[PDB]
């Protein structure tokens, strides 16, 4: 993925402090794995995945939406089990806003309906024969100003001769203007082709002209202007003997400075082979045409974007059954391809258990788990939001992301303020026995908890823990995947001259022994491993016992005298 | 603006231009109001004492 935002350039060393209603929010904690999310979200590039390490970046780029709330749940659900790093992509295919005034085509780095609230305009600076720019993004209150735009340096001819003329030629094939010739009294001193080579930069031209005993080229102090020579503007017969002759690169100066604006991009309008529409001052005018578009009917293309990213957990912020099928098919493809993943899903408000069974009937896959409960969460700024299940799914996903590989989410507490429905003991049993993960409520003397009763996937059979309990299957997944990638490097990747089946067997046993020494695996059979080699291919087979968690306790009391 | 005039005339990494002018209290209790190039000495004397890093 792409970490979108690099540093802001700074100007002065200082410490500034400002009161506010809200702070920087959460932060991504250290994690073995990564958490992928997709949802409605304002800001950012559509069909592009962004990596987030802090809530500040999420605010700065994913400017608003339920997605940003989901990130808050991921890191705010539990400080101890804070969720790890994040990969995010907005479902909405937003559009940029555009303005085409004053010889300039102006477009928004922002995508969405917000983009139409951007205003940009040029102004004429009579003081130095120059153009002036102002950029205001009203929603973020971001104001920018540039002045003396285009004027690089001034030339004076000091001799007594009658006339000194400055000329610049134009190439119509490419629309460039790449010559600069100084003539005095119908005689020429030098000519500088601005097509690279001898005079690629204006710096050399200034040095060249200054060497001429009868001329002086002097640098304008208002803004760094060391532009390449090819960016100089069309100039025709300017009298050098006069008070001041300006050398101009209006777009070149704009091109450099405006690259640092945080809101805008600039293009030079070609007339509608058509010559250039002159860049001229114009009123500060709104950009237009920026919209959010519509979401696609199918999210398969979006999911395919996450292939080869390593995000074990993926959560779609939706309740659509078809979307769930798309993810399940996608996860199935990646798991066979060599990229294991798990999907967490939950739909609607207070949905009927029969409808939950309807989803279970339609979908029975160990790679996915279905959450049933819907509730409300208290979040930053004191606002409490009542939300569907797929937001609860994020809390489960954020929790599972923070937990270690060998530890299940089973029975762990949750911070959710309240739930729509309080399932009974029998109600909970029916869900769990049918492969539905739910939340349980308990009350202390003066405390209340919401707990995750157990780990269960949509797959119903209790025969095989790896199929049923995602925690067990996850432990197997990371074990094998980490092993194979290491094995690929040693033998396939690294140049190996020779190899035998027994050598592979020893390496495997060495790997497993290390895991036990790290407590990642409790026990295993050493003699069960099998290795077969056939030309350029090898087959490896082995078994490891899954970890077993503590589930049931039964107690009885007897009262007696004395 | 005159400072920018000096900057416009002179842009060299080997030199730094100090803008402020002030007064210093010195030996015998006399306090002298002096141009910037005396302040430049204070910067130079300071930088001389500081370590390279």
């Amino acid at each position: 993925a792409v970490e979108p935002f690099p540093r802001r350039p700074i100007t002065r060393p200082h410490a500034s402090i400002e009161v506010d209603t809200s702070g920087i929010g959460g932060s991504a904690g250290s994690s073995e794995k990564v958490f992928c999310l997709i949802g409605q979200a304002e800001g950012g590039e559509p069909n592009t995945v962004y990596e987030l390490r802090n809530y500040s970046q999420a605010k700065r780029l994913f400017r608003s939406g339920e997605l940003l709330d989901a990130i808050e749940l991921a890191w705010g659900s539990n400080p101890n089990y804070t969720a790890g790093r994040i990969l995010a992509m907005r479902i909405e295919d937003a559009k940029p806003a555009s303005a085409e005034i004053g010889g300039l085509k102006i477009t928004s780095k922002i995508y969405g309906n917000v983009a139409n609230n951007i205003q940009v305009g040029l102004e004429k600076n009579t003081l130095s024969d120059s153009l002036r720019l102002r950029v205001i993004f009203q929603d973020d209150r971001f104001n920018e100003v540039y002045d003396n735009i285009g004027n690089i340096f001034t030339i004076k001819y000091k001799g007594e001769e009658a006339n000194a003329t400055f000329s610049v030629e134009h190439d119509e094939e490419t629309q460039k203007a790449s010559r600069l010739v100084l003539k005095v009294g119908d005689q020429e001193v030098k000519s500088y082709d601005l097509t690279g080579g001898a005079y690629d930069y204006t710096n050399a031209i200034i040095t060249d002209i200054n060497q001429l005993p009868d001329f002086e080229a002097k640098l304008s102090p208002f803004g760094d202007k060391n532009l390449e020579s090819s960016k100089l503007d069309k100039i025709e017969n300017a009298n050098i003997k006069d008070k001041a002759v300006y050398v101009k690169a209006v777009f070149g100066d704009l091109e450099k400075q405006t690259a640092y604006n945080g809101i805008v991009s600039f293009e030079q309008l070609n007339a509608e082979t058509s010559p250039i529409k002159t860049i001229e001052p114009f009123e500060l005018t709104k950009l237009k045409g920026g919209t959010n578009g519509e979401p696609p009917a199918t999210w398969a293309d979006k999911l395919d974007k996450f292939a080869h990213e390593g995000g074990y957990y993926i959560v779609p912020l939706s309740s659509k059954q078809s979307v769930h099928a798309e993810v399940a098919s996608f996860v199935k493809e990646r798991s066979d391809a060599g990229e294991p993943m798990r999907a967490i899903v939950g739909g609607g408000f207070n949905e009927s258990k029969e409808q939950l069974f309807g989803r279970q009937a339609s979908l029975s896959n160990p790679r996915v788990s279905l959450v049933a409960n819907s509730g409300t969460f208290v979040m930053d700024d004191g606002r409490k939001n009542h939300v569907p299940a797929y937001m609860v799914a994020v809390a489960l996903g954020g929790l599972a992301s923070g937990l270690e590989i060998g530890e299940s989410i089973t029975f762990k507490p949750l911070r959710v303020s309240s739930l729509d429905q309080i399932y009974e003991s029998i109600d909970l049993d029916e869900l769990n026995e049918n492969g539905i993960i739910s939340i349980e409520f308990v009350r202390n003397r003066t405390n209340t908890f919401f707990r995750i009763v157990d780990d269960v996937t949509t797959f119903n059979d209790k025969s095989d823990p790896v199929k049923a309990e995602m925690a067990v299957g996850e432990a197997n997944d990371f074990l094998v995947s980490e092993l194979k990638v290491q094995l690929e490097d040693q033998f396939i990747g690294t140049r190996t001259i020779n190899t035998s089946a027994s050598i592979i067997k020893d390496f495997i046993q060495s790997y497993l022994g290390r895991k036990k020494r790290d407590n990642e695996i409790q026990d295993f059979p050493a003699e069960d491993v099998q290795v077969i080699v056939e030309g350029n291919e090898a087959r490896i087979s082995m078994t490891v016992y899954p970890i077993r968690s503590f589930k049931k306790i039964s107690v009885s009391l007897v009262y007696k005298q004395q």
